[PDB]
């Protein structure tokens, strides 16, 4: 089984210039705890911003280029990123957004911070039917010290 953990701004927003904007350290809580101990699938602009393997998970990265570091499994199609990923209970795809239109349909549930915040960027989420996904969770925060705007974590799973 896909999931596709994502966090998104006011729009869908999801990214700006290979930059995340604003400051979600609860975020980066959540991402952490849904993400350890299982394979992540990610695009070569994702790879690149991150710049080392995220640790305690099997890093693969979708490109159309032979591989260009021997931490992480290089695959070049979606399925061939399915298959390297095994017989695992749950496979997390985290970015980016074509990375994401393209898992979409394989997926059977999301994960989604939805952020409080005004910003421009250059990629958006991809645009989901909402009656094919029901929300099993969902909880919202203010903004604290720490996280400079309101949030929602927010979990769904396919029909
Ligand atoms: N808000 C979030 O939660 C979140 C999570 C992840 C990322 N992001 C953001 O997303 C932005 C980047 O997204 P992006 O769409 O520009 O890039 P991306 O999806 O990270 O990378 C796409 C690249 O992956 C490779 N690829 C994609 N599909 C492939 C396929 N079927 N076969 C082979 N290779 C394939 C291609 O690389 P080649 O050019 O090498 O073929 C493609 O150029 C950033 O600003 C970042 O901050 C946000
Ligand atoms: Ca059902």
């Amino acid at each position: 089984m896909i999931s596709l953990i994502a966090a998104l701004a006011v729009d869908r927003v999801i990214g700006m210039e290979n930059a995340m904007p604003w400051n979600l350290p609860a975020d980066l809580a959540w991402f952490k705890r849904n993400t350890l101990d299982k394979p992540v699938i990610m695009g070569r602009h994702t790879w690149e911003s991150i710049g080392r393997p995220l640790p305690g998970r099997k890093n693969i990265i979708l490109s159309s280029q032979p591989g260009t570091d021997d931490r992480v499994t290089w695959v070049k199609s979606v399925d061939e990123a399915i298959a390297a990923c095994g017989d695992v209970p749950e496979i997390m795809v985290i970015g980016g957004g074509r990375v994401y239109e393209q898992f979409l349909p394989k997926a059977q549930k999301l994960y989604l911070t939805h952020i409080d915040a005004e910003v421009e960027g250059d990629t958006h989420f991809p645009d989901y039917e909402p009656d094919d996904w029901e929300s099993v969770f969902s909880e919202f925060h203010d903004a604290d010290a720490q996280n400079s705007h309101s949030y929602c974590f927010e979990i769904l799973e396919r029909r």
